[PDB]
C-alpha cells in the first residue's frame, strides 16, 4: 500500500478535502510542432505532477494544510508514484482510489520553447470513472470523507461535472465550506446544471473568462468583475473571489462592498498553475484562521512568487521559502 | 525489486540476450491533429509496450525463448511496468538498469482514426544514458551479461550507436552469434560507423531502406535485395536476411546461393512491429537449433500472424497460433 489510513478514531481527518483531478504532465521540448504524419524526436522531456484538483491539494500542502485529496488513479505505476508525491507534498492519499481497468489521467504536453507554444491532448482516462456512484459506493455515501470536524472543501471542474456538485451539495448540507473553482472553464450545458447548484457553494472562485461564461457579465477589468460578483451572490453565492492574472483579484464577503487587490509586481517567467496555487493557498489561510480578504491577500502573494519559476507544483513555495509576513 | 535476481551459479543464465531500447507508447487518439496553441480532450487512450529491443525479446519471450532484455528505464512507476511485463511475456529483467535522472523512455502517439494519420514524438528520456562507460561499469566489461553458456545477443539501433556497436564487438570476440536489425534507419554518419564493425555481425538484417543506405545498392525488390546481400559479404557479414515486408525475406547462409521466400498470403490489419517479431521469432527457432531458412521461414509465419491483429507487442503469436512443425 502506497496510499496512507484512516484511524478507527478519526484522529487524522482532514481540516481541507479536494474533489478533483489528479493528472501525470508528460512534457516534449520540441524543434517545431509535428505536422501530419511526422514522426520526430524531442529535444527533452520532463514528467510532472498535474490535474487542477492535485495542484489545488498540493499549494495548500506546501503550506502546512491538513488536506486530504480524494480521486481516481490507475493500478499502474502513473498512480503509485502520485500516491507517493502527494504524500512528499503533505495531502493524505487515504481516500485516492485505484482501477486496474484504467491508466492514470494525463496531459501530452508538446513545448516549442523558441516559438514558446504548447500543443495539449488530455487523456483523463481512469478520472471519467470517477463518478457520484462509485465516491458514494467507496464512501458510505460520502460520510466516510464528509466527517463532522471537515472545514473546507475544494472541487474543480476537470472531473465528472456529477460528482463535483453532488459533492459540493452534500458538503454545504453538513455545514462545510465548499470552494468551487469552475475550471476548466463550464461549456454552455454545463453552466445550465452548474447554476442550480450555486446556493450550496460557499465561495465561487473562478477568473475573468469562468466569471463571464457563468454571469453572461462580460469581465475584462475591476469595475465589470465588480457587477459578476453582484450577479454570482445573486445566484445564490455567499463568498465571491474572481482571480484577474497580473491585476491581482477582487472579492466579497457575504455581500459586503467588493474590494480591487492588484498583483505583485514580479518578473513572471512561467505562469502555468498559478491559480492552482491562489486557490490551495487562500484556502489554507482560512483553515488557519484568516478571513476571506487576508487569506485572498496572502494566496495572491503566494501565486505571484510561482510564477517567478517553471515546473508547475515544483514553482508553489514552502513556508521556509516565503518573505517574512506571509505564513 | 521488481527486477529478476540472477544467482551465483548462473543456473537461469540466458540463450539470447537483447541489448537495446525500452519505450512505453502513450497512445492519444483525437478528431483532428491539434493546431499550434490548441489544448483538446482525446476520444480514446490505449498504453502499449514498445522500443523494438523489447518488441524483439517480447517476440521471442512469447515462444518460450530463455532471453533477457539489457536496457536503460526510470526508477519511475513506468520502469516499474515495464520490468513487470516483460516478466509476463517471458524475458529476464535482472540486467535491466535503473536511473533516477530520467524517465522511462515513451513516444508520445496521437492516432486521427478518421484522417487515420499519425503524429509521433519519441522521448528517448533514460535511452540516451545508456552508453557503453554506464554498461562497462555496471557489468564488469560485459562479464556479468556475455557469460559462457550465451548463444545469441540481438541489437537494434534505437540506443547510443557505440552501445550497440562496442556490445556486437565484444559478444562476437566471446564466439556468440551477434544479430543487428539496424532499425531506425541508419544516418549518413551511422552508416559510416557501422561498416567497419560488421565483420563482427553474424547476423545482418536489415529491410529494404536499411540494405539501401547501408550498401548503396536501391533495393526496391528481390534482385536489388539479392545484390544487396553480395555487398553486405563483401563488408564481412556471414549471414544476411533482407526483409521486405509483404514480399517475405532473401536471406544467404554464409555465401550460399541466397534464397527468395514470398509473403503468407494474410489480410493485413496492422503491421506495426511486424519486423520487431520477424527478427525476435527469427532467433528463437535458431536458439531451438533451426538453421537460418528453416528460422526465417517459421519467422515470416510468425511476422504474418502479427499483420493480422492491432496492438504490436499484442499482435505478437503464442505457440498454440502456429501451424503444426514451425515451433
Ligand atoms: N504576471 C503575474 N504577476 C503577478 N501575479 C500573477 C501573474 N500571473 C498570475 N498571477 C497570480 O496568479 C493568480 C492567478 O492568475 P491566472 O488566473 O492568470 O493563473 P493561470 O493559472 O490561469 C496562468 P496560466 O493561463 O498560464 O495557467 C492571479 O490572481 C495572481 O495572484
Ligand atoms: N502485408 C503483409 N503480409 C504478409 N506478411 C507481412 C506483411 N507485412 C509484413 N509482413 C511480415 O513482416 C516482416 C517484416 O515486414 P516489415 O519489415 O514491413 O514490418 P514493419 O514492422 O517494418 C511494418 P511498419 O512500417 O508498420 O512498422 C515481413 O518480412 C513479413 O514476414
Ligand atoms: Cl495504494
Ligand atoms: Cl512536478
Ligand atoms: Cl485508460
Ligand atoms: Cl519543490
Ligand atoms: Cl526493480
Ligand atoms: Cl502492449
Ligand atoms: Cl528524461
Ligand atoms: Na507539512
Ligand atoms: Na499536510
Ligand atoms: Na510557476
Ligand atoms: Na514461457
Ligand atoms: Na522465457
Ligand atoms: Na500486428
Amino acid at each position: 500500500r502506497a496510499r496512507n489510513v484512516r484511524s478507527h478514531t478519526g484522529e487524522y481527518a482532514p481540516d481541507i478535502l479536494v474533489v478533483g483531478s489528479c493528472f501525470l504532465d508528460y512534457v516534449g521540448y520540441v524543434d517545431h510542432m509535428p505536422q501530419v504524419g511526422e514522426t520526430m524526436h524531442s529535444v527533452s522531456f520532463h514528467k510532472g505532477f498535474g490535474g487542477k484538483g492535485a495542484n489545488q491539494a498540493v499549494a495548500a500542502g506546501r503550506l502546512g494544510a491538513k488536506v486530504a485529496m480524494v480521486s481516481m488513479v490507475g493500478t499502474d505505476g502513473d498512480g503509485s508514484d502520485y500516491i507517493k508525491e502527494l504524500e512528499r507534498n503533505g495531502v493524505d492519499t487515504a481516500y485516492m482510489f485505484r482501477t486496474g481497468k484504467s491508466s492514470t489521467g494525463l496531459a501530452m504536453i508538446l513545448v516549442d520553447t523558441k516559438s514558446s507554444n504548447n500543443e495539449i491532448v488530455i487523456c483523463p482516462n481512469a478520472t471519467n470513472h470517477f463518478t457520484p456512484e462509485l465516491l458514494r459506493a467507496q464512501t458510505n455515501n460520502y460520510e466516510r470523507i464528509l466527517h463532522t470536524g471537515l472545514k473546507y472543501l475544494i472541487c474543480q471542474n476537470e472531473i465528472p461535472l456529477p460528482t463535483t456538485l453532488d459533492t459540493i451539495k452534500e458538503a454545504h448540507s453538513r455545514g462545510v465550506y465548499t470552494v468551487f473553482n469552475s475550471a476548466p472553464a463550464p461549456k454552455p450545458a454545463e453552466v445550465e446544471q452548474i447554476k442550480p447548484f450555486l446556493p450550496y457553494v460557499s465561495l465561487f472562485c473562478p477568473n475573468e473568462v469562468e466569471a463571464t461564461l457563468i454571469t453572461g457579465v462580460k469581465v475584462t477589468d475591476t469595475e465589470s468583475a465588480f457587477s459578476a460578483i453582484k450577479a454570482l451572490q445573486q445566484l445564490g453565492v455567499r463568498d465571491v473571489v474572481i482571480t484577474l492574472g497580473a491585476a491581482g483579484f477582487v472579492l466579497s464577503e457575504n455581500g459586503a462592498e467588493p474590494v480591487h487587490v492588484t498583483g505583485k509586481h514580479v518578473k513572471a517567467v512561467d505562469t502555468t498553475g498559478a491559480g492552482d496555487c491562489f486557490v490551495g493557498s487562500m484556502v489554507y489561510f482560512m483553515s488557519r484562521g484568516r478571513n476571506l480578504l487576508e487569506a485572498c491577500k496572502r494566496a495572491n502573494e503566494c501565486a505571484a512568487i510561482s510564477v517567478t519559476r517553471k515546473g508547475t507544483q515544483l514553482s508553489y513555495p514552502h513556508p521556509s521559502e516565503l518573505p517574512a509576513g506571509v505564513m
